[PDB]
């Protein structure tokens, strides 16, 4: 049921084939920063260009993902019988160079651009959020045992 | 108004003369990691060995700090007419090797040992929380402009 490296690569291929700018986030994002798989994963988190929201959802449905949680335009969780869980997060990629997310209520989060980057993982280049961003969006007073493991793995990155 | 480097050192000295294990935290903790002062600070945050809570409070009171809000177990917020604001956070250095802080809603927060570090600041060794711990206890979705400034100062750390 867990999301294997091969299944992650397939999802990465989907977005790249669709020419949708995106970055891997969450737990697989942590492992990718370390250069190898560290643990089993329930899910993949992908942050993606919000202008392609409709065709991203449609393609995921087309290959068998079922929508289970729809918190859009903030977040959506889908589930595939083989590929596992996938959470997508639409983000706004503005012509003025800025990268934003709508504030669930009022306003816009303005991300730091260098929080979105790329790493060479087993000689594939994978766009992903940075180690710094991973630590920033983790919450120190709200950590699971698995969060603790991931944070230690980030620390081991030279 | 603020808390100067000289004032900071004197508060650090109090803990050292009391022989209480402690770590500098908060904004001054960020500056110390970088090795020089970066901005004016309204307060000091110090995490310290909870076994010494009673004598630590007594000494702060003896030199003239007044308790503003008593939030045990999390912390005590204090204020001094000349030295300004000081928050202290009692942490438990357990014989099982864990480091924890009580959570008023049940259980405890678990910290990692390597979040408690030190650095050479102007040829003084100051114990302080780590760079990664500072990022971790910041909240990505709730950063002020000063938080961003503080965080970028940690980038610059070669
Ligand atoms: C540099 C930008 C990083 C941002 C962080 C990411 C995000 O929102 N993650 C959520 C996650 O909450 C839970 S994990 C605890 C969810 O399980 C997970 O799917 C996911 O939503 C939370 C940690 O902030 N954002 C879109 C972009
Ligand atoms: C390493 C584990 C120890 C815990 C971590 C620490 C913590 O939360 N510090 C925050 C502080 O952010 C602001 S200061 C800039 C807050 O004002 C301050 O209260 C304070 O939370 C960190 C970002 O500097 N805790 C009390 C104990
Ligand atoms: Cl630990
Ligand atoms: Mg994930
Ligand atoms: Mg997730
Ligand atoms: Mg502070
Ligand atoms: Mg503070």
């Amino acid at each position: 049921n867990n999301v294997t490296e091969k299944e992650l690569f397939y999802i990465l291929d989907l977005f790249e084939h669709m020419k949708v700018t995106y970055w891997l986030d969450g737990g697989w994002g942590v492992d990718v920063l370390t250069g190898k798989q560290q643990r089993e994963h329930r899910d993949i988190d992908i942050d993606f260009d919000a202008q392609h929201t409709q065709k991203v959802i449609q393609k995921l449905e087309d290959i068998g993902y079922k929508i289970e949680v729809h918190w859009m335009p903030s977040r959506m969780e889908l589930k595939h019988e083989e590929y596992g869980y996938l959470d997508i997060h639409p983000i706004n990629l503005n012509d003025d160079g800025s990268i934003t997310q709508a504030n669930p209520e009022g306003g816009n989060y303005v991300f730091q651009n260098d929080w979105f980057s790329e790493t060479n993982y087993k000689d594939r280049k994978i766009p992903c959020i940075s180690k710094e961003a991973q630590l920033l969006f983790h919450s120190g007073y709200d950590l699971t045992e698995t969060d603790h493991f991931d944070i230690k793995n980030l620390k081991s990155i030279t």
